[PDB]
């Protein structure tokens, strides 16, 4: 079942540092296609992680596979940091326009979402001439010294490595589930906007805040969407004070949320800056920061550039990846399957009381499990047990914040495989309730 | 116009793509390449003396690399090593552990770029030592991420308008063997620079609170300068006697570029606690790695250092094929031989062309420093611009460092006939510039 | 009436930086005694400010004046950084014992409360080996880069002078007066302790937090005392995580609150570190950091010291100051006149509904003005009128946060003077209601 | 008998007073003092050569200052200028703004210590220029507050255990004119050190982002080291050309200590943008001030920089008197005259005592650097210790700088008789060390 896989993981742990991996189970993938993973042992699973929302278009999509192998024969690499290639020129043009909004934009290439967010700090700082950056608790923007300082979802991203980047203030992200009693969405929006302002009313000058970076829906936080009114308040606040408005679309973008972009789950908001990564190259190492033209011109070279960034083989794969999304109606597909998945999960909650909250926007959801529906006490054990039952039954799914099931399969997932996956979870809950799982 | 398409395409790209993301030289829209041969969209062929900033050690589109890229992609394009495992990456992390310089057990951590690798060095060093301070050199380049960019010291536009930078970082002067004082021997240089090295430790920087010294055995972007043997030994000793980790940046000078596997092996008996790799690691595919002594790498918990796409299975395959080409075609030796060849050729050119003030070369990695007057050693950026622009017009691509130093880093697999063409174009370029035939 | 006063200030304003003063009145003091001020024109005023709670024992106190004169003849100054003098040895020993708690304590001198709070950062980091400091929004700790970074009461303390000291996190301070509908003190305490945790649950590791600095009662914030329950939750949390618990007694200490130390207004709380300043030497430049011996021995010379710090003249003045507090029973006097003062103001509140909130502990209080009781909207206009009517009727009083009247007279103030001052304040409110005062 | 009472008071103070707040030399428990005379609790007399870190330029307990203190204490012990005004402070701030070097209008701002004055400099420079980076020197001491301590560079214990320190700060070497390279002239020294000064600016530090350069015209803590005239001129010019404010620390070397009113007046026509004053300003009473060109001092709104006790009416009275005494007694001139004499006394000594490697002196303000051998210049801290204890046992109080440098900064009023007494004792000390007659 996992024999060949375990023998190898045990040799990788001698040579590969434990800091670079979050460990759940022994999974040594041989190959995969669409939403199906096959390990070296021959076990087939249904993928509900999509490699951390990096494979919206499914594993080894033939169009993407072909682009890669085609481009590799011509030019594996020549750095855009010095010269020019057709795939990159084409892709920067396309990203500049498909980004939300109608203001002219420019693009800057990276290898990872992390460096894209580092870029955001740069551009924001150089454009405004201000130094302070506001980010959110519960957020995750990367592992580079800039984007890690912004993050607030793991204490291990601060431990033993400080001091971090100076001039960063964190604020709390609106939690609509663990609220005070009798609190409407409007009250939640107003409460969290009060917290948002307190720093600006005490030690943090609004005139010296370069920007505010926010995930329209916090991924690592537990698929938490900020209330519509809250986003508007913060948005208005930024433009009223010269503070750039930046979004992290690294995880929640490219159709994940049932719209091209997660910020498009909101009314008429265009970001000054935004980070795109992961799925852009179907898992290949490509990222980008997109921004209003005037902001992207604020820096002179080489303020922000990487040798391997905007790799032609990777740019080709992103060009195919985007054609796949538009041509297979993946954005629209996600909104639909996300609505059907929500229904089945809301129905599961009528039978399984442990499922405290069902958050879902497109094929993008968080299934928050608790010990009691009225106390909302996190249940890491129920959640932990559910996934293992899933793994042993051909479904790969993980957790966020211990007790929340992370549901983010490839957007191209066939309906047959979704019902097949949604069933195994239905069983997992019963299996857990009837005390049948002991990890 | 030889560049009729290239110019038209760049005019559009400059509207959508930030200008800070590229150091502009020539209108070069590459269509395809192989070995040390590049072909633009207009059909013009060039000899590659830049190797995409030493990211193409084994030459463009090597069939083994191309094949590994195509084979691996079909089976699995990606699945993050930050959560799960794939065979190509398990194998590469093992190989990079043993081929790393020194004999101490080592562990590897993958990244995407040279920049994030050095960012990791800071963390691992800080985490292991329990100290916060980091020492790096002026004239260095470690990356474009907030950590590595703070360590760098080669471009004022890497500090400008993005401050404040990362705290607890101190810069020291890197030993310069060309612009020295009258009568200074190598021993004098080593001592003078080691003495500047100490000053901060003798004043405000506690040696006991310094997590590590990061250094380029040969500064690349700094103008291809090699630290004198004795200097490196003084520094290396000082670190050990004080519990400071000794880290090296091998992102540019590594993988057979200097004529050995690692630039550090040009120095006697030195094993680093931490080292950064990238670029040529996967023939230009985005893949880096930090490699350090086992006990250091273990000093951090997850997810202190990971990237979704770092250790990409396609890039891992690419890298294994790359490392195989270096071994099988004996590229390390070839660099040492053709390097030695290039060096003499350039030293002979210097005898006829006094604008060439200094010839620095180790493997097929060289800096040809151009100066107005050999006695004053005053930099001649205008001349070096002329040489390179003449070369471009004559089918040879080559850029500069620090304005006046010609950058010599072609793919290690370059055929002797093409190495000789390029050298002749360069020679011709020098004569052409002397006669005032080249206009910038 | 302000002739000589105004002519002198015009001449001063060409030479003294405007940032070195917050301007109220053309008040040039020639001399003073007890709670009576006398300007260079002959006008008399009752002091309700006490040089910012720096004159607890009253102006030109016989004991304190004589002490200063006698010491200046024997030795104006010798630095304790290098050599010893008797007045300093007695002071450092005495303070070490009159500090709250019975754990053994050591003392280190400074010149102002600012540098003492800078010391607290040093000693905390040193002892714990941790780098992160947690301070409060709405706090004021000093004008030195360390203490200024910890501060949170004026955006002008951050502007144009950054970057600030790294590894500092700001948490909100419990606000009893402006709460949400139907909140009890218990809800306030739990809410604010809930905000306090968020950072430790996201990006701030408790295990890497050296300390938490807090004012038992925020002075600059507006005489805001934190709920007993809150404090205990914080204090307990600190001990469970190895986080030192620091207090800033610079403003609210030395009997100001009706007990020796503002921290003693809470139950069984001994700080690991405490800053003292202001009134310790009757306004002479002298401060101190007092901590548990094990904490203070964590530093080697000269990590923290000052040339003029622990000055023999300012040490003598302090010894005499502490003698007055003890001999004249000023701690008890403050508790009593404070209890009395509070009831008088509570009584003024019932008759004057522009008094939104009456915060008082000992002879120190904030009298917050509002436009409407239900809204609790700040009424800066009214407050400014009151303080100008006051000055015009021989009473010197300033505001905190624009709308809060700062009631902090010398502890030795005579009941008659106190009553006359209170009566003028009563008249002021009545006058402002009748529309009789415009500046 | 001699220090028995002092050893019991000190044994008890060590239980309550932190060891970090004092540099321990001797069991000197002072009862009173006047001029350059110190008297312990046992009635022992000592000649003061430390002037309590040069905070007693006008001698201990000057009668005019004492009267100033007592008279004022009776009128008003304190009322903060942060909120209100008092005549003594208004007079002082006016006078400081005029006696400051240069003819450009100035504005003052009061603090309590040299430290907060230096933190203020950072603020003012950053606020005026809009730039963040500050440049200070190694071997410098500017204070114990987090800002000024970060600029400081004279002690490792001022950084240990307390970081991270204030960001955006770079340290540069100070010109050493004693431990030079063989054959170096003042010119050579000046150019070498100016060249080191530029390396950061030529590598990672953007000059257009450097708010200022803070410097001690003569380093006090460093060992009484004066920068060469030419060097200072070059740095001065560099600052003006790039908009970088030029700040000086006059806390230790100001108020007539060097033979001129300001240490910077030892150089030709150099007016600072910002400067810091303290110590002697108020004859030891806690008062400091930052002084700068008006336009610079107007770049902050309140309360960016203020202290409750800062500008205390008694301290200002003390300061006003101390300034009249300097003037009335011609102390500036006396520092130069008696400084020139003391310098010769020490040079005559150096002729018979070759352990005296260097005699640095400017006013009654010197550093007598003691070495093991004149050729090698190896520091002899052992000898220094012995000399200072021998001096202490024979009624002369004096301490060292950097372990091997004797610190010479008595009260400027020192009577010639006492000066010769002390001098003769230090001579006796050298002879005594020579003969191994002194054991610590
Ligand atoms: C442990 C979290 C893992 C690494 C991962 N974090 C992704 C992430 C990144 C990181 O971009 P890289 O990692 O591509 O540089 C940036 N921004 C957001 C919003 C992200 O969500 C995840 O969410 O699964
Ligand atoms: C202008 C910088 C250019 C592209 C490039 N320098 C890249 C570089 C990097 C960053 O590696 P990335 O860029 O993969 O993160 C890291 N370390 C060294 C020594 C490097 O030399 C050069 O040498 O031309
Ligand atoms: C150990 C050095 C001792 C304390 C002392 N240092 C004083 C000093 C200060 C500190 O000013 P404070 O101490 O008034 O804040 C600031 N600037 C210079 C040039 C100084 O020289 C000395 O000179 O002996
Ligand atoms: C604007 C606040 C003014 C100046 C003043 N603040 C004093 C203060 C200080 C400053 O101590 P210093 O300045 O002696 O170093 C430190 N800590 C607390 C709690 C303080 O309250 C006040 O309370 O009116």
């Amino acid at each position: 079942k996992l024999d060949k896989a375990s023998k190898l993981i045990d040799e990788e742990n001698k040579y590969y540092a434990r800091s670079a991996r979050i460990n759940y189970y022994n999974l040594v993938i041989d190959h995969a296609h669409g939403a199906t993973l096959v390990d070296v042992d021959g076990n087939k699973y249904i993928d509900l992680l999509a490699s951390a929302s990096a494979i919206n278009v499914g594993h080894t999509h033939e169009k993407v596979v072909k682009a890669i192998a085609d481009q590799a024969q011509k030019l594996i690499h020549y750095t855009p940091a010095y010269f020019h290639h057709v795939p990159g020129m084409e892709l920067s043009e396309k990203l500049a326009k498909i980004a939300p909004g109608n203001s002219p934009k420019m693009v800057s290439f990276g290898n990872s979402g992390s460096d894209a967010n580092d870029a955001i700090i740069k551009f924001a700082r150089a454009y405004t001439g201000r130094q302070y950056i506001v980010s959110y608790m519960g957020s995750y923007h990367g592992s580079t010294y800039g984007s890690q300082t912004l993050s607030g979802s793991s204490l291990n991203m601060t431990r033993k490595i400080g001091p971090m980047l100076p001039s960063v203030v964190h604020v709390p992200y609106p939690d609509s589930y663990r609220t005070y009693p009798g609190e409407t969405e409007h009250d939640v929006s107003l409460r969290y906007f009060n917290e948002f302002k307190k720093p600006f009313e005490s030690f943090l000058p609004a005139d010296e805040t370069a920007c505010v970076l926010i995930e329209p829906i916090q991924g690592d936080g537990g698929i938490i969407k900020a209330p519509e009114e809250y986003m508007q308040l913060v948005y208005k606040f930024c433009h009223e004070h010269g503070i750039l408005f930046a979004i992290d679309e690294v995880n929640q973008g490219l159709g994940r949320t049932g719209k091209m972009w997660a910020i498009q789950q909101f009314k008429d908001i265009e970001p000054d800056l935004m980070s795109v990564g992961k799925s852009l190259a179907s898992g290949m190492p490509l990222s980008a920061v997109i921004g209003k033209k005037e902001v992207m011109q604020s820096l002179d070279a080489p303020a922000h550039l990487f040798t391997t960034a905007g790799n032609p083989v990777c740019s080709a794969a992103s060009l195919a990846t985007l054609d796949v999304i538009e041509y297979e109606g993946l954005v629209e597909k996600s909104a639909t399957d996300g609505a059907y998945a929500k229904q089945r999960f809301l129905e599961m909650q009528q039978r399984h009381p442990m499922i405290g909250d069902v958050r879902m926007w497109g094929l993008n959801g968080g299934i928050e499990l608790v010990k009691d529906p009225k106390t909302k006490e996190p249940d890491s054990d129920a959640a932990t047990k559910v996934i293992y039952y899933a793994f042993a039954h051909g479904v790969v799914i993980i957790t966020l914040a211990g007790n929340i099931l992370r549901f983010q399969p490839p957007l191209v997932i066939p309906r047959e495989q979704l019902d097949q996956a949604l069933q195994v979870l239905d069983d997992a809950f019963t299996a857990v309730e009837n005390g049948e799982v002991t990890i």
